[PDB]
């Protein structure tokens, strides 16, 4: 195909928590559909760490249609699209615009396009806005055959565009609904591992205890997650395997864990005392505990010689608070299994795996 | 070795909920280590359904040592022992004597014995008798590396005899701790699927609704189980694969379910109405409402031409009562996964598959 590649990927959201994994996994010689040529699209200018990646980086505001057409239409060789991004808000039309503009720019020009992977999430099973009355969310373990809830969810819009555009043209599709993503990206708007690692790094820096600010339920309830590299495996799988073509597929590690056990590992990996859930104590907003704490992070990045990140950029404490008030949100991976996908991760090891990687990439050690 | 077999299995507890699966899985040509010769042991005289199997049945009371020597010592060809039985009570020593008498009989006589699979269970993680005050069990997800609880448990006695006897001789070993077993045996003391099916069959017979008698928690909590065939696959795996030798291994379906969803499928498969958990209602002994109900079952077996089974023999309502006042007992299959075992079951499909199979063998409808 191109030069002498077998497949050419277009990772939209390459700086993302999943997009970064695709930027590594795709370039492996063992990766199916290889050898892979990878285009990586993000809004920000290419960071230092992604410059060290064998990926044709593309700086484009996908919300801007004319800019998208200008930068993507020359890419005649694209074979698989991995839409792994979102605007940063739950705005349905702005998110749809991005996805539309990708398809509007590539489909007519890419003469050998085959597949489009659309990544959404488990929120497709329980998304609710105006809380205080009706519309009851689905019960878990969530299965892909569950119908949409009567609410505005941009996941709906994205699927609609996906189903239609991949229908008008002889294209295959695949919808991926990952669980909580354990990743390493420092520029994700939702990186739970980096967030908790930052909180840990700061607790240690001030010689304070790693205090669990969450709820009683989230401390003891069964929770599930998914390694970012696995979501990469799962999306690549659906991209090349006929068995997974035109299918909606969940994606988790295959196991369950508890935050009480994660919290201990987090403290052990940092060598500090931890304060687990106190009986009777109510949840405290970690976003409040870490407000006005940026200078402390600025200092840490200097003193520890870490890759320059701002606290707002690498940590989403609001996202932790939500996860720490969430129970009964486990998804099923039977479908992918029965379709032949045998990918799994020990969630406990995966968490440490993400800590170690962000240490290796100088985001946190 | 024998006749023209590569492996000769001694299944101890062949009429059991797992032993009966082993009686089927082992005789398949696909099964690793094949072709298998199978000796099957139980205290009762061979049932009609086991008579229809290619398994050398041996009626022996293993609690009797001299009897065990008399019937097992002439089996010079045994290669693998699958101890999948228990006395019926929590009696440590009485359970131990059985496992002893097996090893005391076969080991000196079987000159090509290689492996001994010991099946126990997840009660290794939460066995308690004086549950009114002190002594606290482990927390889930249960892992194999969890230390024994300071409580008399015959699982400990079995492992000790296992570790020692497999040490004195040059034998491998494997401890299996299955979760709730979804099986088909009509002569098991703990068959949760046959029990609930029997209850459903009776509710249908009297034109009554399938009323959930359990607790609120067990209705909503995540639960896990294991297909008996999977346990058979998992023990056979540990008996032929060097990666699994000398290892403690849990055994579940790899997923989680809820009883509220199982209960609905049970009503659907029997085509009757059902009453789920009622808010405020408390658990009712299924054993109590099914007592003085054996007269009805004797009639049902006749009218439906079912295989002659007494109510107390095929159903353990006390065991259902226990399952319906339980939660937080999920085990981890990560260890077996990482060792290479990729066996899994959709627990929902497994449960229906067990209903279907017992209908095929005329234990039900
Ligand atoms: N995060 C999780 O734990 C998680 C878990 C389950 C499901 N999901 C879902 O998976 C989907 C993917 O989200 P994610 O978590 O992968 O996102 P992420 O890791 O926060 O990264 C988002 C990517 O999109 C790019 N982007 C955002 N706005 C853009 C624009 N206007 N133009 C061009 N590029 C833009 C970003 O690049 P810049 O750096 O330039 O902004 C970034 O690379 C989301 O729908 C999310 O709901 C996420
Ligand atoms: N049942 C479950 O759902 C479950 C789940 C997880 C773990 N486990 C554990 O797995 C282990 C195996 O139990 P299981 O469920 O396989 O038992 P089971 O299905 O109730 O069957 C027990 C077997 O042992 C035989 N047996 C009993 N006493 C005997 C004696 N004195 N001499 C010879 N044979 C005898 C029985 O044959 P007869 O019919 O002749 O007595 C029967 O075939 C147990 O430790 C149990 O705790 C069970
Ligand atoms: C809901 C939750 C913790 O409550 C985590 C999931 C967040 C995400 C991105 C779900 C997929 O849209
Ligand atoms: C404990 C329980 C429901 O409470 C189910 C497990 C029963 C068994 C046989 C566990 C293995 O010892």
């Amino acid at each position: 195909m191109a030069k002498s590649y077998k497949s050419v990927a277009l990772v939209v959201g390459v700086t993302g928590i999943v997009g970064s994994s695709l930027a590594e996994v795709l370039k492996l010689p063992d990766t199916p559909g290889g050898p892979w040529k990878v285009y990586g699209v993000a809004r920000r200018p290419c960071p230092v760490w992604l410059a060290k990646k064998p990926v044709e980086y593309i700086q484009c505001d996908v919300s801007d249609n004319q800019e998208t057409i200008s930068k993507l239409s020359p890419l005649k060789d694209i074979t698989h699209i991995f839409y792994v991004s979102w605007i940063g808000s739950e705005d349905c039309q702005t998110n749809a615009t991005m996805f539309k503009n990708i398809l509007n720019s590539v489909i007519p020009n890419a003469s050998n396009l085959q597949h489009v992977c659309l990544q959404t999430g488990i929120k497709h099973y329980f998304g609710i806005f105006e809380e205080g009355s009706k519309v009851v969310p689905h019960d878990s373990p969530f299965t892909e055959d569950l119908p949409r809830l009567n609410v505005p969810n941009f996941y709906h819009d994205l699927e609609d565009i996906l189903y239609e555009e991949t229908g008008k043209n002889n294209l295959t599709w695949s919808v991926h609904r990952p669980a909580l993503v354990f990743g390493f990206s420092p520029c994700s708007m939702m990186n739970i591992v980096s967030t908790l690692c930052v909180y840990a790094t700061i607790c240690k820096h001030e010689n304070k205890a790693l205090v669990y600010p969450g709820s009683k339920n989230s401390w003891n309830c069964y929770a599930d997650a998914v390694d970012a590299d696995l979501v990469a495996e799962h999306e690549i799988w659906a991209a090349v395997d006929p068995k997974a073509k035109n299918q909606v597929l969940n994606c988790n590690n295959g196991d369950v864990f508890k935050w009480k056990h994660i919290w201990k590992k987090l403290a052990e990996e940092f060598g500090i005392e931890m304060v687990g859930y106190v009986e009777g104590k109510e949840q405290v907003s970690l976003a409040e505990l870490m407000k006005d704490k940026d200078q402390v992070w600025d200092e840490i990045v200097k003193k520890n010689n870490l890759v320059p990140t701002k606290l707002k950029e690498i940590a989403a404490f609001w996202f932790a608070d939500i996860a720490f008030c969430s129970e009964n949100l486990i998804s099923s991976m039977n479908k992918s299994k029965e379709l032949g996908f045998l990918g799994f991760r020990n969630s406990m090891k995966s968490f440490v795996s993400c800590i170690d990687k962000m240490r290796d990439y100088r985001f946190i050690p």
